[PDB]
């Protein structure tokens, strides 16, 4: 079940020094996002930093959304997760994709340029319309 | 894809003191949930508090569920997120929707009545039927997990 | 709506000492997962431990994934959540299902053999192929719509 998604490269290192995001294995649900940075960033325990990806997507189909998630190795082994926990990307967002990286653990961690620091899945979504009732029975 | 969902305005402040939940933009995936409180609540760093939404929904369709999530601005800038991280709402749950608000950050934060403090999406769900096997049809990923594909 | 998932039992207690995961009601979205431990694990505030389930699943269909989540009661009342926040099980994984348990709260907590410590849903997923373009809410994000 494939879907074409338009993407605009904002930093010319993307697609060259920093490969475009890809699925690590053929049945992976998420694609890995890379940190678009000149220099490594040291995250002390408790600190948050906003990491640019250097690209923008336009999902455009209002029956689809994306969810940014931590990776399980970074999250479990190093406490490197997301500051907003889960990042919900709307179908009508055109801006640069940004990653809120938060050190939830006890050890300092150093994010390298180009590192695969989070992942992103695409999921069908349903828009609800409310039917106001006085009681459900 | 639009679906009509029954909702009971369990707390009549919702729709009167502050607006009913709606989709912030046309192409928004989630709808914002508001703090149904009589008094402001100051959350010190590390603290949690249980905030009512004033709403009960009945999805009723077992092929659908809802998920409650933090908002990205409150979460990234102020460390205001969920105490259970992600809230899962069953299709046959029709009690009040409650929000566990947790201050994961280093500065205190005051939740005001009516404030949009989290968001909710509706997603399709599949119910699994387990088939016991002796061997798997092996794959390239195999048993690999927890960072086996590397950092770079 | 329903999908057949291959499962292998790795610990003989699973299905004998305590049940295999089951949907509690016909309208339940998730299945509860039980800690398959020999000895209870003490978790100080801020600690993380990796908890086996005694089970391996193989979803096998690349338009489907599973998401592991905290339970709302354990999360809100005791701060017992997931160390990777949300656990994403891929269609081509067939290792042991493992739960990263993190004590995010201010009080110690002990993970007990057999305790229902997390839950898991299965959701459809779509794999994307990129189309490079020069030009395409607008660009508004991270709070732009306000809170009032
Ligand atoms: O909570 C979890 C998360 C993942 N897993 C396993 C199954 C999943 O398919 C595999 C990899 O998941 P992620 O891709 O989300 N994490 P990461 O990218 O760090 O690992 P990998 O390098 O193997 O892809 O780890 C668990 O058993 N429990
Ligand atoms: O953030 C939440 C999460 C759940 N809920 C409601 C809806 C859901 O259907 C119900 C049960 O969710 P969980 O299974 O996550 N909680 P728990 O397992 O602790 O309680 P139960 O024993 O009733 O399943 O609680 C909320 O109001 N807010
Ligand atoms: O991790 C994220 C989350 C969101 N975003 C962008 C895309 C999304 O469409 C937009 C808004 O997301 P939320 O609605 O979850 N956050 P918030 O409600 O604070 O911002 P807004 O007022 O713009 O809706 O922000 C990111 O770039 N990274
Ligand atoms: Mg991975
Ligand atoms: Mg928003
Ligand atoms: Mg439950």
């Amino acid at each position: 079940m494939m879907k074409k998604i338009d993407v605009k490269i904002l930093d010319p290192r993307v697609g060259k020094e920093f490969p475009l995001p890809t699925y690590a294995t053929s049945g992976s649900a998420g694609l890995d996002l890379r940190a678009c940075l000149n220099d490594a960033v040291e995250l002390a325990p408790g600190d948050t930093t906003l990491v640019p990806t250097g690209l923008a997507i336009h999902i455009a189909d209002p029956s689809l959304a994306a969810m940014m998630l931590p990776r399980s190795g970074l999250g479990h082994k190093h406490g490197i997760v997301l500051g907003n926990l889960v990042g919900l990307i709307d179908s009508d967002y055109h801006g640069q994709l940004m990653i809120s990286v938060w050190n939830r653990g006890q050890d300092s961690f150093t994010i390298q340029p180009g590192e695969r620091i989070a992942q992103m899945i695409f999921v069908p979504v349903v828009q609800a319309e409310f039917n106001l009732v006085e009681d459900f029975d």
